[PDB]
């Protein structure tokens, strides 16, 4: 029997790219445990990503995950693109580099450590976990302190 914890994650960014911030919850027993952090020039997928690695990273030892999340890029790199991935080396069909490979292979390093059952989200309404998480993440989008340094610049 494999610890049971539940994860919610959400991201916010002020612009595309601007100041961003992700949050996440971890929920376990009854100790439950929030991630933050800002960022001054990030993306809202960026954000996605980073909350699921830094609630994931915390986990000490092999647990059953339930990962909830309304991200339709997380969602879409889970479920469609991250096979791919990994039969073509973290590249694009047309052998082109694979856009934020740094916290996608970040993320599925963390994932391979856990038994992971995904719960994705319609929208913030009806789920208070995920709006909290949101909040989170906009709290810390408007006061970044970190830089994100895996951003390559798109502009
Ligand atoms: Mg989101
Ligand atoms: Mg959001």
């Amino acid at each position: 029997m494999l610890k049971q914890v539940e994860i919610f994650t959400d991201g916010s960014c002020l612009g595309n790219p601007g100041p961003g911030g992700y949050g996440a919850i971890l929920r376990y027993r009854g100790r439950e445990k929030t991630f933050s952090a800002g960022y001054t020039r990030t993306t809202n997928n960026r954000m996605e990503l980073m909350a699921a690695i830094v609630a994931l990273e915390a986990l000490k030892e092999h647990c059953e995950v339930i990962l909830s999340t309304d991200s339709q890029y997380v969602r879409q790199g889970i479920t469609q693109w991250i096979h791919n991935w990994k039969k073509r080396g973290w590249k694009t069909a047309d052998k082109k580099p694979v856009k934020n490979v740094d916290l996608w292979q970040r993320l599925d390093a963390a994932l391979g450590q856990h038994q992971i059952k995904w719960e994705w989200v319609k929208g913030h309404a009806g789920h208070p976990e995920n709006e909290r998480c949101d909040e989170l993440a906009r709290a810390a989008a408007m006061n970044p302190t970190l830089e994100d340094t895996g951003y390559q610049v798109e502009v």
